[PDB]
């Protein structure tokens, strides 16, 4: 594998598809840097991990806590996560999954702040990143950044339109950071329903008829386990010719 | 023979360029025209010839409102006032948006929390709040249409600038969000190529030749885009009643070399 | 004023359904108009039916001709006459091809050789066909415009119609192709969605009744399309100059339900 | 570690090129690998290639058959053979097909009926066969798949490959009917961009100098793609048990600029 010794960063690596990512690359053996706001189960996510990979050097699974939904120090955040990721190094590979977690209010209530403040963690954190990467990656095709939209940007869910609008230009600005960041390679994993701890919380008690629903809306019968998703960063990582583009991991959802 | 004639249509952005060819063509079929603008002057010279063009139709269905929806304070109540001039005693038929601020983005190494926000507030947030009012001034049948505004950089951005495409990205998911939101309502985009507005005349100053020259040779025609023919596919979805969550594409083949 | 009151448009496909549709609205704007069909009886009534919705114009402007081109040994002779009359003394200024076999294929469990590759000739060969022979009788200028036909079952097929599926996404990228072999010719694409034409209650027979419920429920709008509007989406193309290797979406938001 | 390993893989068209890598890439992870090819000495040829650059493999993991899919007779009975020999006594797990008779196609000038068709028996005929006769040699499960091949220039077509460029156009719109009609196993498509395989030599001859040139400039990377990167696309179909349905485009950014 030529991602033994690469050094991954994962913003919002901390639980469901981002830790998925780092499982998979601790798999290969690379280094990998662990990006969330919650300091608990940061703990508890970076700990868990070296207990499913304890022959991994412990020193190469590294955890900060940053908050990314906030204006002030987002800047400041992934500057100080890319310095911590690069190290002596530079970073071969950057994953970002970090998204707020929150159901939005419905249209006739929508307020001017509601529309803006996704925007700061799903467009300006990756720009941040974009920003400052040349100082700590190598512009070449064989390092990746790999953002992280889905499905909904095509089927959106019903309530979800502003934040079903973000994950339209989180696809439309990768296109734009492969020629920005040339030749460096930028693309989009576009998963489809994928059962996370997080989609638990959100849906509540409305959940398991929200489950049914997914799995029928599959040409698999089935909705997606979070380490095969993981498989499409992991591609990505591995192809030094895909740039630019959309993996699009659904279950054929789009065809029914 | 015209659906259009009785009808009304809203232009947030028509006082030059794109959204001005969009009132002209309107007019053309006989609607009666609402324009938004922010520039209190050329608002009246878009507004003077088009009653000078067609004075065929009636003074009062031409009729305008300075709205600046660059700032977020001012932008829920500037789009209420401009549909409820839109609608009047009827409701209204048809919403056109072309707004936007056409000012150059800084490059990414000096990229700033407030230059890539405040894009949006036009962008964005101006759609959303003409979703979030249009109910009460239009029926929401299959017979109405809101049409958005997208790119051809939406797929080929230009360098750099990224930050834009990303919005128009999102014009586009939103869009189809929104038709269903205010189903059975129909909402679209069109996404325009190379068209000579007179903003793009201002915004590339002295490399205006060496633009337009490599614009017409990236395009199957060997010319750029008409703002006459341009405005066509808002007409076209406008009398599409089956036409919604699409994205109607006129950039003379410019994706294609 | 109109643009389209002098322009020759040939149909292919032009005696039922949609493409009959777009005869209709083509002779709303004043074309002249040159149907192609294969059944002479739905071809002269056709041509009858036009001549009771429009009793003004004048009888030249509604002529038709016979045309299998489901033949591999005839389909480019066909193709060549019915180019030639069309242009008549002067060139033809559109072409829109509609023409397809609407007939059940067979199930995967009968597949055949043959059962795949027929449906080519229509679909594929005489596109092909159209091109290859239309440049003595079009300017391929940016004003003239060639438009060939697609589906929403290209990207949300119909069990089991896998193989025209196929066909369609076909049809789509060698109009995209032929963009650039024709340029600056204009060539796009229309992809409708759910039209009740007189074909598709043939193939759905008993089944008719539950499969409109079920397309409309399956749609953001409360509807299926209208023939008339979804030949919108022709005229227009035949209106902008810049729309070229494009598809044009007609589908009730179907693809977002 | 691998879940591959004790995994089936018939590599439909991997004698030469992509199809190549991808059984170069299945052998480094265990896999048993059945090549089809239609030359006798390719295949053998590289069936001797792939164990000595894996002298460890057990011989019976690298089987060979040769099969022509050109033809119309035959192809049905010798996709039959393919898939009795890829399952043995289990069944297949995985199925690629790369096939194409990569030879330039006729200008429009000469095109015919034949020369349009033809390219379909191995472009739809053979993997609509395999998807016919898959069911009795394979589970129809979410861990198995079927991936076709398309390409960027369904997109961005190359002159004179228009007709080409349609039938990739079909194999994208036919794996997603087949994403269906084989539910739930997964069916997928992968989209290269610019790969220099020998064959493409043989295309360009003296020109390949001078379009490997404007190929590296058209991307965003400045290379052409590597068979060994393009293959981890196949690759990770094998690793996604929820892919389905999808285009996995790997082109290098051309279509950026
Ligand atoms: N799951 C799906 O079906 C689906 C579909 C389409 C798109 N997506 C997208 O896939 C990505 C991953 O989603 P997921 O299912 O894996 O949910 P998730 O488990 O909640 O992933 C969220 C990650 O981002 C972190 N995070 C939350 N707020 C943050 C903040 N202000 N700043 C920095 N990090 C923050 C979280 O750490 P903390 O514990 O500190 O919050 C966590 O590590 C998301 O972008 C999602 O929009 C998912
Ligand atoms: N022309 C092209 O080649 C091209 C290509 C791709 C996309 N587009 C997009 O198509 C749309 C039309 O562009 P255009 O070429 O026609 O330029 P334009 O002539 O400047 O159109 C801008 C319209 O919106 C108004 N406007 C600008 N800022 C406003 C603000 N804060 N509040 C309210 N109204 C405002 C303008 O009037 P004021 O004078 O008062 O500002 C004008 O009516 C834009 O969205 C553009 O991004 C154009
Ligand atoms: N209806 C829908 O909902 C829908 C949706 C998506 C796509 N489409 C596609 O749109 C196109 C029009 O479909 P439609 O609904 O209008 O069905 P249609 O009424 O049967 O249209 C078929 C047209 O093509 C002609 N035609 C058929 N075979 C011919 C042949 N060998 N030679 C010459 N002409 C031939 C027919 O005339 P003859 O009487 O001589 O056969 C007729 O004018 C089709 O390609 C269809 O697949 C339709
Ligand atoms: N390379 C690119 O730039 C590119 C771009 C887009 C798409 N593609 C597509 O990728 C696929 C792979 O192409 P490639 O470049 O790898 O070319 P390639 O090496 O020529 O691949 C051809 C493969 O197909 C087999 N084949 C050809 N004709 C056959 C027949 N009648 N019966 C059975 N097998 C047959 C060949 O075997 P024999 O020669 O043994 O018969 C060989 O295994 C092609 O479909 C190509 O169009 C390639
Ligand atoms: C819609 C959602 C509530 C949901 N409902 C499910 C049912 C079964 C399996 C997964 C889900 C999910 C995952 C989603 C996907 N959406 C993409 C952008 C916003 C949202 C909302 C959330 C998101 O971030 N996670
Ligand atoms: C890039 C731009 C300066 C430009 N350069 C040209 C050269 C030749 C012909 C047309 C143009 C245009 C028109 C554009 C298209 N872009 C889409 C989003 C931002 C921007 C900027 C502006 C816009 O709104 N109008
Ligand atoms: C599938 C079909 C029988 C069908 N079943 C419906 C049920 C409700 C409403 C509309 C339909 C239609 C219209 C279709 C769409 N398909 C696209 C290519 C072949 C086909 C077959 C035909 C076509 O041309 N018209
Ligand atoms: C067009 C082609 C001759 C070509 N010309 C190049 C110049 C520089 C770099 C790469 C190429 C290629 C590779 C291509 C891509 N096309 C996709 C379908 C048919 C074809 C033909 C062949 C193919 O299979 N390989």
């Amino acid at each position: 594998d030529q991602l033994h010794g690469s050094r991954v960063l994962v913003i919002g690596g901390t639980s469901g598809i981002g830790f998925a990512v780092c499982a998979a690359a601790l798999g290969h053996g690379a280094i990998v840097t662990i990006v969330g706001s919650n300091a608990q189960k940061l703990k508890d996510s970076v700990a868990r991990l070296k207990s499913s990979f304890p022959s991994t050097d412990p020193d190469d699974i590294v955890a900060v806590r940053c908050d990314l939904s906030n204006s002030d120090t987002v800047e400041q955040d992934i500057e100080k996560a890319l310095q911590l990721a690069a190290g002596n190094s530079k970073i071969n590979h950057i994953v970002i999954t970090a998204a707020d977690m929150t159901a939005p209010p419905p249209l006739e209530d929508l307020t001017v702040d509601s529309v803006q403040r996704p925007g700061i963690i799903r467009l300006v954190a990756p720009l941040m990143v974009a920003k400052h990467l040349p100082k700590y990656m190598n512009k070449c095709p064989q390092s990746s950044l790999t953002l992280t939209s889905g499905a909904h940007c095509l089927r959106p869910d019903p309530g979800w339109t502003v934040i079903s609008g973000y994950c339209g230009a989180v696809e439309a600005m990768s296109r734009g950071l492969a020629i920005d960041l040339k030749p460096l390679r930028v693309n989009v994993v576009a998963p489809g329903a994928v059962l996370t701890e997080a989609v638990k919380d959100i849906l509540g008690d409305a959940y398991d008829a929200a489950v049914e629903m997914a799995e029928a809306k599959s040409t698999v019968g089935q909705t997606g386990s979070p380490e095969s998703v993981a498989q499409a960063y992991i591609y990505l990582m591995k192809d030094h010719y895909a740039s630019g583009s959309v993996v699009s991991t659904n279950g054929g959802m789009l065809l029914v």
